[PDB]
């Protein structure tokens, strides 16, 4: 029962919303000495910060390695490297990370409300569904008109892997509940999806009251 | 480290299409290798369940104490207390379990496939929603025709506490990918929603595949 | 013959798409020179390798790169020059804009007089009422982003109100009639500094211009 080292990726919210990029390197498990020598093999000057004295169960002392400024080298195709050596673990070990290939673009649907509650006039559901993208990293946001709703007025599941033929694609869902007065009045809403395979980082679908046309023809003798 | 105590519940996956009766309360923290029944309260149907597990290490153990009597005391809110006294305990570790009610019922809707997804005719998508009640676990099976499918052609998420006003409620969804021409031949599909607020613990719903032209002729 | 100094805000196509965002100070003269930047930022600049303009004085530029987070953070930048023909050093400065406004985007359906000739249909995108005058416009078909050589966008003029100062811009895209009658969908995207998620999208297809009900009556009397 002892862990080995591996390397995470930058967060997609930070990488897409324009702010920054980090890169984390972790080992843990036992409350031992602060000779946790983290060393980064590529480093443009501003090297890492040996992070805060974090604790885990039965005093499992975790400290990490985090470096700022990792947008352009991660995005154009570098190959980063983290190595470490400990007082207890004086035998050094190394992990690698690489930005993935073999990408597919998502497909996003928004679906109208449920005739059963369309008659009830209490609350309506709008469900957003995305399907068929290559890494398991997405964003979902909802809007109304031009105003962004807060992140507490809906719920979203995690991205499961779908089982189908050959390759491994993913999917994720979310639902939104809104009262009926504005829905029958004519207010509109939107579902946005962020993913790193789209060329402009985002797509957006909107829905509103999809009905067919009426035709009345009458002959009077 | 820590010998612990934590609150558990009978796993309700075995009361709808299951015929057995166990309790679902494993070790609270730590013990040693034993024959999985430590003595509780009941002199009520002494038909005690058993089974010897192997030995475990790395801090904890893999040893429970399971005792029967599940669906027969399932009327009026009785407690069942997980007991285990193996010599790492500095006191007899009589745990406790409290069962609340206020069980609410699913509101299952279904809905057509998306409109612009049917200009390519590769596959067909249907989604099945199930929302709004106080307990946690729900099951689901998909069927084409009338007989229920195995667990190798659908996908189902977990259940989250939905953001609602006033109440404490949940939700769960699941999707289905079938072919185009089989949907085009008028085949029908249903999802079953099994919960313990339903009278018979099943629910179904299914639609399938419109102009509004009306002509009227009156005289004089 | 005459000396001059300038700065420039970073371009929006680099602030929004790929974050390597420059910041340019020019000097137009030398009819040899050193530049100084008051925020330190570690990484020094590069001088222009000094082309000429307007049949006269050969200008010289210098570009401080890697300033994408202090631009959005609200910081201030000044660059100070020096030259033999200058008595005093010249200085200038640049800040991010305050009191912004976000745009309103509309996508209009084609005129019905156009569908009777079976050649090409015309889509129109309009964005109106945004306070800093810089913007981007991109078109799509389904998910495929179209190349830039297939449409036409105008510049960003100033619109005549009395309240504040605001701006507007248009764009057209002409697609084929056979692809319009099949049910292909098309989209318009706008990027602005003052939008919260940096992009907004509107779409269209062969429905949604059709009327909701038709009443015909023929009277044989
Ligand atoms: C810097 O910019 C301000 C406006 O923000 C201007 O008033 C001033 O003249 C500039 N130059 C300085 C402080 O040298």
């Amino acid at each position: 029962c002892h862990p080995r080292l591996s390397l995470h990726r930058p967060a997609l919210e930070d990488l897409l919303l324009g702010s920054e990029a980090n890169l984390t390197c972790t080992l843990t498990g036992l409350r031992d000495a602060s000779g946790a020598t983290f060393t980064w093999t590529p480093s443009s000057g501003k090297s890492a910060v040996q992070g805060p004295p974090e604790r885990d169960l039965c005093g499992c002392y975790s400290v990490s390695s985090v470096l700022p400024g990792c947008a352009q080298p991660w995005n154009h195709g570098e190959t980063f490297t983290c190595t470490a050596a400990h007082p207890e673990l004086k035998t050094p070990l190394t992990a690698n990370i690489t930005k993935s290939g073999n990408t597919f673009r998502p497909e996003v649907h928004l679906l109208p409300p449920p005739s059963e509650e369309l008659a009830l006039n209490e609350l309506v559901t709008l469900t957003c569904l995305a399907r068929g993208f290559s890494p398991k990293d997405v964003l979902v946001r909802w809007l109304q008109g031009s105003q962004e709703l807060p992140r507490e007025k809906y719920l979203t599941w995690a991205s499961r892997q779908e089982p189908s033929q050959g390759t491994t694609t993913y999917a994720v869902t979310s639902i939104l509940r809104v009262a009926a007065e504005d829905w029958k009045k004519g207010e509109t809403f939107s579902c946005m999806v962020g993913h790193e395979a789209l060329p402009l980082a985002f797509t957006q679908k909107t829905i509103d009251r999809g009905k067919p046309t009426h035709i009345n023809v009458s002959v009077v003798m």
